[PDB]
């Protein structure tokens, strides 16, 4: 409804061209949700940023047993449509607490999430997230979480783990990008592409199985990223175009603020035009 849909060539320009971006990103609605619109007392306990919340519609909804309550079912995260509004695609979520990282574990188990992307050091200044996966082996409420490898790569490091519940085993990959400025964009697009493109391999290796959890801090700015960037590359490879704007507008619409800054939004641009030189001549 928001729309600038982009021609390769299109896109190419408009990165010199921060101008019109910066007004272009004002133009749409951050849709964070109205406090009253959640209905779950005491759900203020379990966010990290008191007015970053998920929108009710798409929040992920923790299935424990045995509870009557509604905080029980309660984590600030919300499913993410794909490309072509592909159900449950993401889910962005904010980075756990010391009092959410069993709820978080909960959460990767019960969606059957294949990767985790961490794009947040466990402190910036602040404390952002917290340390919230084993050296070996820690268990998580219902959920055991075994550090089968670690890989390093040159601008992340990534677990090989495996979640187990009884007889029932899920691996996830969890990936670690902790060069992200405090405040600032990246200078270079091409870590996070390289991230983006490591995890497109393990969805396509992943066919049935759920989201892939994106977070970072609060879980809508450098998250929002990750996803605007991923689904927009994905318009690329199948349309020849993207439609960024859209994009964004519809994150949004999945959670509240994803791609916080004018920034940001710039750096996707960056992103999808370093992905679009990669790209086979058009046709
Ligand atoms: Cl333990």
């Amino acid at each position: 409804i928001p729309s600038r849909i982009l021609t390769r060539s299109q896109l190419r320009d408009v990165v010199a061209s921060s101008h019109l971006l910066q007004s272009e990103f004002m133009e749409i609605p951050m849709n964070f949700v109205d406090p009253k619109e959640i209905d779950i007392p005491r759900h203020g306990t379990k966010n990290r940023y008191k007015t970053i919340l998920p929108n009710p519609l798409s929040r992920v909804c923790l299935r424990p047993k045995n509870v009557t309550d509604s905080l029980s079912t309660y984590i600030n995260a919300n499913y993410i449509r794909g490309y072509s509004g592909k159900e449950k695609a993401f889910i962005a979520t904010q980075g756990p607490m010391i009092n959410t990282v069993d709820d978080f574990w909960q959460m990767v188990w019960q969606e059957d999430s294949p990767v985790i992307v961490m794009i947040t050091k466990l402190k910036e200044k602040n404390e952002k997230c917290v340390l919230y996966w084993p050296e070996k082996r820690g268990i998580y409420g219902k959920v055991e979480v075994l550090v089968i490898s670690v890989n390093e790569c040159d601008n992340y490091t990534i677990r090989n783990l495996v979640l187990k519940q009884g007889s029932h085993t899920q691996h996830v990959k969890h990936y670690w990008y902790t060069s992200w400025p405090d405040h600032k964009t990246p200078d270079s697009a091409q870590p996070l592409l390289q991230l983006m493109l490591d995890v497109e391999e393990d969805r396509l290796a992943s066919q049935g199985r759920g989201p892939v959890v994106v977070h970072c801090s609060a879980g809508i700015g450098r998250t929002g990223c990750f996803i605007a960037t991923s689904i927009g590359c994905q318009q690329l490879k199948e349309e020849g175009v993207v439609d960024a704007l859209s994009i964004v507008c519809q994150l949004r619409m999945d959670r509240g603020g994803m791609v916080q800054t004018s920034e940001q939004y710039e750096f996707v641009h960056h992103a999808l035009c370093l992905y679009e030189s990669r790209l086979s001549a058009e046709t």
